[PDB]
């Protein structure tokens, strides 16, 4: 469907298979 891509907050939403959820910046980053 549509996950949280780079630059998108991951405080709750998860990123698509291939991205990491930066718990430090509360956002998705490159894997």
């Amino acid at each position: 469907g549509y996950c949280a891509t780079k630059g998108i907050k991951c405080n709750d939403i998860h990123c698509c298979s291939g991205l990491k959820c930066d718990s430090k910046r509360k956002v998705c980053v490159k894997g």
